[PDB]
């Protein structure tokens, strides 16, 4: 099959069927079945039929980004079994993927979902990609992160899932991320983690979670990421005081380079990294709750374990 209109077939590298920056509302039809790799990026293409791409069968990257994507057909991808790269990141109007749209997709090592405006990530929406590397889930409207999400994606090294509303991280949120490199969970509203969220992320060497809501890091939380070498938890209202303390023994055994850990309450230490601060500064409590020694042994139940020291 020739090539289609509006549209540039070549053979070297890869058969490449190149139709970017063009006035293309849909897929064009007469790509031949031969491309290896697609360029559909910067067109307006809203909607992805379960036809298109089924005759390339030795499809292995596919570029959708930066279109009108609003809904993707479940069957958009199948028979795409040597499928290696999927860009679809830069729809905004894209807010939901079919949790089986990824079935199938055993050679892909990169995908690209970030600006398309996700408010969730459906159950499997990433099972049985045992082979993905690279997921780009950054700068979208999560508001969740669900346990097993990325269950079965052990070779992913780079998990990017910044700029978004997540507000607590669950005990198996990370679970089976074993070959995990970095980790980016900045600019969102994480105030929570499991003490045993990072039970799998041993390999991991990269861990932002600056920009946060985040007050205070339990024990075993920090335990597990043996190959830590860069950690960041900038701006972050971090309390300074006995709740502190198991953190502050974590920052001062710890050899690689971090950010500031800038307290925020109470106003004695404000603004000082709990760095360093010395075991004597973490005594006593400061305000949690409602804003106030006057407090009675039933008021003090509503504060840490520690805060309750007589
Ligand atoms: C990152 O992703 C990796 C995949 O991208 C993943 O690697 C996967 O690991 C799982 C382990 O859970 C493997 O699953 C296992 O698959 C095997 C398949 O058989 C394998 O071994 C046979 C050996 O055959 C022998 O006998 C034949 C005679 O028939 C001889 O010729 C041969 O020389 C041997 O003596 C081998 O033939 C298989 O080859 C497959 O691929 C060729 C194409 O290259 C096909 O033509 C062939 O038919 C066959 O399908 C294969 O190597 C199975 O038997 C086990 O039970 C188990 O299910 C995956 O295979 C493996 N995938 C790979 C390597 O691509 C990593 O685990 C993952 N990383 C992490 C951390 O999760
Ligand atoms: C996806 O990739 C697979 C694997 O690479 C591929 O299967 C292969 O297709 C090619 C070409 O279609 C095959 O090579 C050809 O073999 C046929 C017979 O098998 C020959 O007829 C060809 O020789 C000439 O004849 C043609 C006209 O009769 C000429 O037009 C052509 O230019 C040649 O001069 C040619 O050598 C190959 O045998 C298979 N199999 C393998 C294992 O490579 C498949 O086609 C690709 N595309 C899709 C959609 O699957
Ligand atoms: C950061 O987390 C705090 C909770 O620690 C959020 O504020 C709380 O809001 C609830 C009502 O939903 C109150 O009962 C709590 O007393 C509040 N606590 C504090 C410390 O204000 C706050 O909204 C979060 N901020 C962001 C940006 O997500
Ligand atoms: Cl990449
Ligand atoms: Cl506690």
């Amino acid at each position: 099959s020739p090539c289609p209109g509006a549209c540039v077939c070549y053979n070297e590298p890869k058969v490449t069927t190149s139709c970017p920056q063009q006035g293309l509302q849909a897929v064009p039809t007469g790509i031949p079945a031969s491309s290896q790799r697609i360029f559909l990026h910067g067109n307006r293409i809203s909607h992805v039929p379960a036809a298109s791409f089924q005759s390339c069968r030795n499809l292995t990257i596919l570029w959708l980004h930066s279109n009108a994507l609003a809904r993707i057909d479940a069957a958009a991808f199948t028979g795409l079994t040597l499928l290696e790269q999927l860009d679809l990141s830069d729809n905004a109007q894209l807010h939901v993927v079919d949790p089986t749209t990824f079935h199938g997709l055993g050679h892909l090592h990169t995908l690209h979902l970030d600006r398309c405006g996700l408010r969730e990530l459906g159950p499997g929406l990433f099972r049985g990609l045992a082979a993905l590397q690279y997921l780009y889930l950054q700068d979208n409207n999560l508001q969740a992160l669900p346990d097993n999400t990325f269950r079965d994606l052990g070779n992913l090294t780079h998990l990017f899932l910044h700029g978004n509303r997540i507000p607590s991280v669950p005990e198996h949120a990370f679970r089976g991320l074993h070959s995990l490199d970095r980790l980016l969970l900045h600019q969102n509203h994480v105030a929570r983690v499991h003490p045993h969220a990072f039970r799998d992320l041993g390999r991991l060497m990269t861990l932002y979670l600056f920009a946060n809501n985040l007050s205070m890091l339990p024990a075993e939380v920090l335990m597990p990421l043996r190959s830590l070498q860069y950690l960041r938890l900038n701006d972050n209202p971090w309390v300074c005081d006995c709740r502190a303390r198991p953190l502050w023994a974590w920052l001062q055994k710890f050899r690689g380079s971090s950010s500031e850990v800038p307290c925020n309450l109470p106003q004695r230490l404000a603004d000082r990294d709990l760095k360093r601060l010395a075991a004597s500064d973490l005594e006593g409590c400061a305000v949690a709750s409602g804003p106030f020694s006057q407090l009675t042994d039933e008021e003090l139940l509503s504060l840490p374990k520690c805060c309750q020291a007589a």
